[PDB]
């Protein structure tokens, strides 16, 4: 036997043009080959257009957005499970579209997780909600018609139940009969340990159901089942690789053995690009087990839209050769394109793991198909596509042989493949039906609706009679023509996300083992207090340096900040090491703060040139010029917290510097070493020694600086109480009234209604409340959840919080590092002890020995029971009745804070009513509440959360400056 | 002189009074007050607070 | 609508300039040039803050950022 | 001024815009800082001891006009 | 051209739909007598619709007589 | 629907009646109104057009007499 291949590690995002330079000349097919492709594909499309309806047909017919399609399909599924069809019909006629629009949308969605939530109207009701807006746009009668069509789609193309047992019973064939379709199991991303067991049992149960109804033919002519690795493990991620290999591989092996005993086709689905390498590790370790010898049905899907696709085929082939197995290997284009684009941008990667032009995916798909056909008979390829051109092209390359199959999803490609079977008798195609429980439908529908609603989609275009048949027949190479056109011209690289305004900081893809190992390796390879006299001397020295720095040209100040950003990223490992050792930060938080620090420098520099680089001409009479400028105020005191000891330290300091002020900077007592390094870096980057001084020490040293009569302002990030005493010490002076800029935390809420996806709420609640041990001013402190989904949401958040690893922040697998010091831990433990006697406990995690606090979840009777910002991993939850959203919003107003607010809801009218009502500075809708990006989410709020202006936004720098008008009577000239 | 002083309104070779709204934004610093200048483009913002709305649109 | 109210206030001030000028002279002690000038300045404040008001509070500023996400 | 003080000391107001003497602006500022509620904005214009510099290249009759206007 | 753009099967479907429209919404014949016979109601029953007579722009004297007779 | 909501409503329905030699000329004109983009029946059947769009009253679309003639 040949060698087991090494762990898969292809380059993540190679250059598109170099890939196109090879694929474009090789795509050339001969004239008679291309003519047959043209004929096959024309006949296939003519059959598609012959005219059972589909999802895309419903979307097209009623001009529905994907949100509206989703709402109607959820309503449809609920209505199908009303015991009496006549009861459902009465509902559709008499109630649907008459009113209770948001109630119907909310109840029908709650039904998917809480079957008892829904059991089945004044006139003139304002049409709101997804359904009400649909009614205003189309009329209630069309909405009824659309809902009835969605009911036919949900009943014909999905195999669903309140439990997997009911789904499998509904999808059963008659005893002695084979199932006419394979099972694409619903289920992705276990959030809890209980989730992972349930999906395992569902899969095992489905394997027995399709096994008992499998016929007597050999492979390939036997049913299949499709499974997702993320469903089988609650932290399926590269940084948790060590536990995944120990925990997931036995689970996947157990299911594969159960599949083998029925001689089934067993397929591991392909998921996001940052899980490719981990999935191949798991798949290799499973396939290696000798219990799977003698069975030809094991396999996996490979996504052609990935630049690594061809290397994955090589890896899978060497795997099959090394263990002397036959594998069934599914080639798809890829279901997560939008996710991959967004992720690479957010993560500042140096490129995209996927192609960005559709024709490039189609080109690579045919090249990969040709590669897979040549690997027969060891590899049995399965070409999963509903594109008539792709099918015609793959068929022509096979040159009329067998040993492969096509694949489709129930409700798509039926006319395509029926016609193919008519014209080529030896054609096999496998049809999968989605099978699973209601609690897994929403997550599945969201992704299915993206492909069916995409404008570039082939099935959507082949069904629009506006698109001529010849348009759907252009071969990919003819659309790309030249390799330099491989990348999409309107999609910038992540490093160009803000061009030409400024550069972007670079991130790291943790799902690329080469990138993660280098980062871990680089990082692994890496103070007397001030007397009141030395602080007093620091002010005097900054005061003397003010005049020259103030008069230094803005472009020179900006150049210094941009060089500071350059040095930060060049020395990223040093600062990351400091953030981990001194700050206690996990590697993602440390990398993220380093990026934020560089982003602050570049953004304030760009803002700085705009604001202080030139004068504004004012209109006015002739013979007179009027020019408005802004100039530095004087000496700013900057006081910074320990929880962002580099980025907030540098944001405040470089803002004051950019506006032309000299700065005395007082860092938190707990984190002076990183502040010392940053100041030394700023001096090296071009900030004169006379313009910036560091003073370390106690709160009494911070007080002496802010009481000093010669300072011109204070920029402060910390607690409400210290901000007030600073404000009082400033107002007590007899000198000028100087600006105070303060950000002082929040008691930040999130509102989740029953239309939100519970697994996304859970993800975002876990992140917002427990990332960085809750040591973020933006962190979620108070979750409001509608009662109809509160049980499932609270239980999923608790199960997810239990899977967070707490420990040493330098370990790659850690999710929750220690809290800053013993005094912090003592404050948090006191609030925990108090809440245990005062409110319901849902989760109290196990904390390791040391300066750790584990995630906690408490449920309150009323929001009023939470009266302080508690700066730790401690979530509070209130469940509420949908009619009481006003009591919720008053509860949020009552705290006096207003920093962040999360809103999880499908309902735009609900989201908007919340935004209109609250004053909160940062509102995050259907995502987590943390990690504001400089120049993207200007960060800061009002009330007890501080003064503004927002850091990282366009109103920040001006507050550090004063205005000057120069009026010159020019008439003498 | 302009480079050296911090005064809010500098009038060269004319009188010092009667600032015109939107022409000479009026106001200064030190013991003369806080800013922003009345009748100028930075005035209104000081009476307001900022709000960022971030919507994950990916579901669409 | 707030801006319209300020512009209508400016319209009314100038339309009733004689009344306010008289008030500025009798109650304020202002000479006629100072009163007229302050009346003009009052109307100018209304129209200027109204125009600034539409620019500043009339619409949202879109922030750059990743695809799949809006920031306003 | 006691009624002005009651208004600026009221715990429900969200800011103060003030034009007058330095001394009163400071006491307003102190009454704001003394509150336990939010730190609210104070916008204050408080006068000046305004100078003029005239050198020997200036036209003395234009300096005179402008000094008389600006001071009286 | 319709076939190249939509495919012959869609053209067949469109033609069958046009056949339903022509049969349901038009009262036609090779002569007016056949149209009127096809558009007749049962003896003793009123026609559920009024007649918008086809016919415009006689080009010939024979045309004008034929349209007169059709109308009559 | 009108007859359902207002019982005293009368409407007359016409059918086209005539011979084949008159169909073409009739169809050409009928097809212009059914195929026109501005047509109400064409827009009320396109679900892309929201119901509120079809309800704008004519005066609100013209606003000013100088806009009566079509600008293009
Ligand atoms: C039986 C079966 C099983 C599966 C899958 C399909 C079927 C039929 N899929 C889904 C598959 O990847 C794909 O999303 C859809 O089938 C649509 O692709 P087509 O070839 O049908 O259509 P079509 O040819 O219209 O191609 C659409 C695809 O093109 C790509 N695309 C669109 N715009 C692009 C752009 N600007 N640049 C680059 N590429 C672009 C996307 O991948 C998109 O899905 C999947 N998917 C997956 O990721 N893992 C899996 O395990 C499976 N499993
Ligand atoms: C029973 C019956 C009998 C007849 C007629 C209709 C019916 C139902 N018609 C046809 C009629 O004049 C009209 O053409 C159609 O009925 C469509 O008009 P609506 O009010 O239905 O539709 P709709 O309200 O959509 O209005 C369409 C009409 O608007 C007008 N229009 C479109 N664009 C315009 C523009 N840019 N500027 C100005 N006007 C514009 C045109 O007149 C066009 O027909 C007719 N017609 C006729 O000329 N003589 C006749 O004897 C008859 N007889
Ligand atoms: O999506 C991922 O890759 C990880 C897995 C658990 C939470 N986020
Ligand atoms: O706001 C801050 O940064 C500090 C740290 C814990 C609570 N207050
Ligand atoms: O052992 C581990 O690594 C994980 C972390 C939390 C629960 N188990
Ligand atoms: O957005 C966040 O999570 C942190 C909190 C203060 C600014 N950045
Ligand atoms: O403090 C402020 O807001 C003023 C306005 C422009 C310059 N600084
Ligand atoms: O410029 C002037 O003379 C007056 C004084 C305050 C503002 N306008
Ligand atoms: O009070 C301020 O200065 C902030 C800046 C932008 C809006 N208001
Ligand atoms: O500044 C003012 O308006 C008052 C008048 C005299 C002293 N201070």
């Amino acid at each position: 036997m040949p060698n087991i291949p090494p762990p898969f590690t292809a380059p993540y995002a190679p250059d598109d043009a170099e890939i196109a330079a090879r694929l474009l000349p090789a795509s050339h097919l001969s004239p008679p080959q291309e003519a047959r492709i043209h004929r096959t594909a024309t006949r296939l499309i003519e059959a598609i257009r012959k005219r059972l309806g589909g999802v895309e047909d419903m979307l097209r017919e009623f001009a529905l957005s994907t949100k509206e399609g989703l709402a109607l399909m959820v309503l449809a599924e609920a209505l199908l499970r009303v015991p009496d069809a006549r009861t459902a019909d009465q509902f559709i006629e008499d109630k649907l579209g008459e009113g209770d629009f948001i109630h119907h949308e909310t109840k029908s969605t709650a039904f998917l997780v809480n079957a008892s939530a829904w059991a089945l109207i004044q006139p003139g009701e304002t049409p709101d909600g997804t359904i009400g807006r649909l009614v205003k746009r189309l009329g209630a009668p069309a909405v009824r018609t659309a809902t009835r069509q969605a009911m036919r789609l949900m009943g014909n193309h999905f195999v669903l139940g309140e439990t997997i047992e009911q789904a499998l019973e509904r999808g059963k064939p008659r005893s002695g009969q084979k199932t006419r379709y394979s099972f694409d199991m619903l289920g992705e991303g276990a959030r809890t340990a209980a989730d992972a067991r349930r999906y395992f049992d569902a899969y095992a149960s489905a394997i027995e159901t399709i096994g008992k109804a499998a016929g007597n033919h050999a492979l390939p002519d036997r049913p299949g089942i499709s499974v997702k690795l993320s469903a089988l493990h609650p932290r399926f991620e590269a940084i948790s690789r060590a536990r995944v290999m120990v925990e997931l591989v036995p689970q996947l092996l157990d299911l594969a053995q159960r599949a083998k005993a029925h001689d089934l086709n067993f397929t591991v689905d392909a998921e996001e690009a940052d899980r490719l390498e981990l999935s191949l590790d798991v798949i290799a370790a499973t396939l290696a087990d000798p219990s799977l010898k003698g069975w030809d049905g094991f396999g996996l899907a490979i996504q052609a839209y990935q630049k690594r696709a061809s290397a994955v085929i090589d890896y899978v082939d060497a795997l099959a050769r090394a263990h002397d197995r036959k594998l069934m290997v599914r080639l798809v284009k890829g279901a997560y394109w939008d996710t991959e684009i967004k992720r690479a941008q957010e993560r500042g990667l140096d490129g995209y793991p996927v192609f960005t032009r559709k024709a490039m995916t189609d080109l690579n798909y045919v090249a990969c198909a040709s590669k897979l056909l040549a690997l027969r008979p060891r590899i049995f390829p399965q070409f999963a596509t509903h594109n008539a051109l792709t099918v015609a092209t793959v068929l022509e390359m096979a040159e009329g042989s067998s040993g492969f199959e096509f694949q489709r999803l129930h409700g798509m490609g039926e006319a395509l493949y029926e016609q193919l079977a008519k014209d080529h008798a030896d054609i096999a195609y496998r049809t999968y039906a989605p099978v699973g429980s209601h609690r897994d439908l929403l997550a599945y529908l969201v992704r299915r609706l993206l492909e069916n609603g995409a404008n570039s989609s082939f099935v959507a275009q082949a069904a629009d009679y506006r698109v001529p048949v010849p348009a759907l027949l252009q071969r990919p190479a003819d659309a790309i023509v030249r390799p330099q056109a491989a990348a999409h011209p309107r999609i910038p690289l992540p490093c160009d996300l803000f061009a030409p305004e400024r550069r972007n900081s670079r991130g790291v893809e943790f799902g690329a083992r080469t990138a993660l190992d280098q980062l871990l390796t680089d990082v692994k390879a890496e103070i007397a207090d001030a007397t009141p006299d030395q602080a007093h001397a620091a002010v005097a020295a900054a005061r003397a340096g003010f005049a020259g720095w103030s008069r230094t040209p803005a472009g020179i100040r900006a150049a210094a900040l941009e060089q500071a950003a350059h040095l930060l990223e060049s020395r990223s490992a040093h600062f990351i090491a400091l953030l981990q050792r001194e700050g206690g930060k996990t590697l993602d938080d440390a990398l993220s703060e380093l990026r934020e620090a560089a982003d602050f420098c570049r953004y304030y520099a760009a803002q700085g040139r705009k604001l202080f680089g030139s004068e504004t001409a004012m209109p006015g009479p002739t013979g007179e010029s009027n020019a408005l400028t802004m100039r530095g105020r004087g000496v700013f005191v900057a006081i910074s917290p320990w929880n962002f000891p580099l980025a907030i330290f540098l944001g405040q300091v470089t803002a004051a510097l950019m506006a032309g002020n000299s700065v005395v900077a007082k860092p938190a007592e707990q984190t002076p070493r990183i502040a010392r390094e940053a100041v030394a870096l700023l001096h090296e980057a071009g900030i004169p020694k006379s313009a910036l001084y560091l003073v370390t020490g106690d709160g009494r040293i911070g007080a002496a600086l802010t009481a000093h009569p010669d300072i011109a302002g204070v920029v402060f990030t910390g607690s409400t109480e210290v901000a007030r005493s600073i404000n009082r010490a400033l107002a007590a002076k007899d000198g000028p009234i100087v600006p105070l800029i303060a950000e002082t935390g929040g008691i930040n809420a999130m509102i989740a209604d029953a239309t939100a996806l519970p697994e996304q709420v859970a993800d975002d609640v876990v992140t917002s409340a427990f990332r960085s041990a809750g040591q973020r001013a933006s962190a979620l402190r108070l979750l409001f959840v509608q009662e109809d989904v509160a049980d499932r949401m609270i239980e999923m958040v608790a199960g997810a919080a239990r899977e967070l690893k707490i420990g040493d922040p330098s370990d790659v697998a850690t999710h929750v590092g220690p809290v800053i010091d013993v005094e912090a831990k003592q404050r948090l433990d006191a609030h925990i002890a108090r809440m245990k006697t005062e409110a319901r406990l849902h989760f109290a995690g196990p904390a390791p020995e040391g300066c750790f606090v584990a995630p906690h979840i408490f449920e309150l009777t009323e929001a009023g029971q939470l009266t302080e910002e508690v700066f730790g991993p401690i979530l509070h939850v209130v469940r509420y009745r949908p009619e009481n959203l006003e009591r919720v919003l008053r509860a949020i107003e009552r705290t006096g804070y207003g920093l962040t607010l999360g809103v999880h809801s499908r309902i735009d009218d609900s989201i908007e009513a919340i935004i209109d009502r609250v004053q909160v500075g940062n509102i995050y809708v259907n995502r987590n509440m943390i990690g504001a990006v400089v120049g993207v989410q200007p960060f800061g709020g009002n009330g007890l959360s501080g003064t503004g202006p927002k850091a990282g936004g366009p109103h920040y720098l001006a507050r550090f400056a004063t205005e000057q008008t120069v009026t010159i009577n020019t008439a003498a000239a």
